[PDB]
């Protein structure tokens, strides 16, 4: 459609902005992309890429609504859902500061809702990292598209040379949610690789049940074939109706 149909309220991060649709005042978000300096090839990839985004409809995946071309300032806007809770990275960062651990109930919601997101991605065949996981205003958890640093979540196989690879990464993410730090830490990737191949890490804090520790521990198995599948994860007695998405 057209940018004039929306009013920017303010910038979230750098560009992403919270916006209001004029027709009904609905609160949304858009992402600004300046293609002015792109080749025709880069733009064709962009077109198809954006095309695959409109296809994905799922409660646990950030919903995209529209693409908007402003050829005058060579900007493409991708209009999406507003997730008022922000991203999971900030939640973990915050926890670290106030030295306050997250509730097991929140960890179970994230496990449940991200596992369902993964199942969808696999079916239709995204980076499983805290910075790419978003919270809305009704306790729902949503996977985003994006989709120098140390690769904390790289799996043993995807580090030598797989859907069980996603399970490892989810393990790393839930582990980091609980402990406020990743299972494996190191100053260089080589040292990191060293620690991963060993497959050893601390138990998540004792405030968390043995059942939660067990499942996260399984996801962190060195053998992908010992890691639980999406199906096996959701059969876990920990996971209850209220841990799923609600409108
Ligand atoms: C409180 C708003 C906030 C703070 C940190 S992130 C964030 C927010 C809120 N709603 C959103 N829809 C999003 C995005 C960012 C861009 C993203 C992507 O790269 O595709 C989708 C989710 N962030
Ligand atoms: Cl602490
Ligand atoms: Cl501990």
């Amino acid at each position: 459609s057209r940018a004039e149909d929306y009013e920017v309220l303010y910038t979230i991060g750098t560009r992403c902005q919270k916006i209001r649709r004029k027709s009904d005042g609905k609160i949304l978000v858009w992402k600004e992309l300046d293609y002015g300096s792109m080749t025709e090839a880069e733009k064709q990839m962009l077109v198809s890429e954006v095309n695959l985004l409109r296809e994905l409809k799922h409660p646990n995946i950030v919903r995209y609504y529209d693409r908007i071309i402003d050829r005058t300032n060579t900007t493409l806007y991708i209009v999406m859902e507003y997730c008022e809770g922000g991203d999971l990275a900030s939640v973990i960062t915050k926890g670290t500061k106030e030295r306050q651990y997250l509730d097991e109930e929140f960890v179970l919601r994230v496990m449940t809702q991200l596992t369902l997101a993964l199942k969808e991605c696999h079916r239709r065949s995204r980076d499983l990292k805290p910075a790419n996981v978003f919270l809305d205003g009704k306790q729902n958890v949503k996977l985003g598209d994006f989709g120098v640093g140390t690769p904390y979540y790289m799996s043993p196989e995807q580090m030598n040379r797989n859907e069980k690879s996603d399970i490892w990464s989810l393990g790393c993410l839930l582990y980091e949610l609980c402990a406020l730090m990743p299972p494996f830490t190191a100053f260089s990737q080589k040292e990191l690789a060293g620690k991963i191949r060993e497959g050893k890490f601390r138990r998540i804090p004792y405030r968390y049940s043995d059942e939660l520790n067990e499942i996260i521990t399984r996801m962190l198995n060195l053998k992908d074939y010992h890691r639980p599948s999406v199906e096996e994860i959701l059969e876990n007695p920990l996971i209850l109706e209220h841990h799923h998405h609600h409108h």
